[PDB]
């Protein structure tokens, strides 16, 4: 059954409800992003009106091949009229297509769903600066203190200098980057341009990142894998067994493997800086950890929830346990002390 915090009260709406089959009375399904614990349940038998972005729009139509006519695309940063009532996509900072959702109810009640999001002083100068909010649905994944993490900016500078140095040193070398969903693509993007390449990949993720509309796509992306020196491999191949195999594979080409596992946090990062990074080696490889997130840290939720002030927060991650959730209305209940609200 459709849990509580997937439901926009006062409308017919849910957000990211696509695996509890038909939910009673809903007349629109939201979908903010294009993540397979969002969208699960959705295929070309689905029959019900999907609000989404453009983006997300061309990967429900191409990668899941859910018809068209029930594909309903919104701009963004535009306000729609939906059943009724007046919605406004604003970007999530999160994957590609990656949106919030402004919801401007019949009462007068105004509601923001973050969907997954880093927030980012940025946003504060959105559609958001012009109105109260009332209730704010948060993607709370890193809720406490602990988790901080650098900048996407300070992570991307320390991976194009290590890749830069260990090709320069060793024109034979390999540089693969981990990947099982869409988001981060930035990792293997600025990498393959520092090195003058394109990035190989399969057929299947060429497919998914030309759904993407991102600018000279064509111009960094290819599946000749023998003309390039960037490769991506499913996440789960990035490990000493998996990454051996495919040197194997490259036929005498390259002697030596530098890869990237792009993760959301490791607790490395309680203790150390991005500049004191160090892989895991084995023979010719080497295997970097890399903190490249698109959740807020602690810091960034904190700073944008004392900025907009709602007058309630409903969660939507990690919900699951009574010690997560005490924790999390813990810290709202500081944040709104010390902001005043
Ligand atoms: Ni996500």
């Amino acid at each position: 059954t459709c849990p509580f915090y997937k439901k926009i009260p006062g409308t017919g709406f849910t957000v990211d409800a696509f695996q509890y089959g038909v939910v009673e009375g809903c007349t629109a399904y939201f979908l903010t992003h294009f993540h397979s614990d969002h969208y699960a349940g959705l295929s070309k038998h689905f029959t019900f009106p999907v609000y989404c972005s453009e983006i997300t729009g061309n990967l429900l139509k191409n990668k899941l091949h859910v018809q068209e006519q029930y594909i309903h695309p919104l701009p963004l940063d535009t306000e729609c009229i939906v059943n009724g009532v007046k919605v406004v996509l604003l970007d999530a900072n999160h994957c590609p297509g990656a949106v919030m959702i402004l919801f401007y109810l019949p009462n007068g009640t105004v509601i923001l769903h973050t969907g997954d999001f880093r927030a980012d002083p940025s946003m504060e100068r959105s559609l958001l600066a012009d109105q109260k909010v009332h209730m704010l649905y948060l993607d709370t994944t890193y809720c406490s203190p602990e988790y901080t993490f650098p900048s996407q900016q300070e992570v991307i500078r320390f991976a194009i200098n290590t890749a830069f140095e260990a090709v320069t040193l060793n024109p034979h070398a390999l540089v693969v980057c981990g990947t099982y969903s869409i988001g981060k693509e930035k990792v293997f993007l600025a990498i393959a341009d520092v090195l003058g390449s394109k990035v190989g990949m399969s057929q299947e993720k060429y497919k998914t990142l030309q759904c993407l509309n991102i600018p000279e796509i064509n111009s960094l992306i290819t599946t000749d894998m023998c003309s390039s020196l960037v490769h991506l491999l499913p996440m789960m191949q990035i490990n000493f067994k998996g990454l051996q195999s495919h040197l194997k594979k490259c036929g005498g080409k390259y002697n030596q493997i530098l890869a990237f596992r792009p993760t959301g946090w490791t607790h490395s990062n309680k203790f150390t800086r991005i500049a004191d990074v160090i892989p895991q080696t084995k023979g010719n490889i080497s295997i970097y950890g890399i903190p490249y997130s698109e959740h807020s840290s602690y810091l960034e939720m904190k700073r944008f929830v004392q900025w907009l002030k709602p007058q309630k927060i409903i969660p939507t991650v990690n919900v699951g346990t009574w010690k997560s959730r005490s924790t999390m209305e813990k810290y709202f209940r500081e944040w709104k002390l010390e902001a005043g609200y």
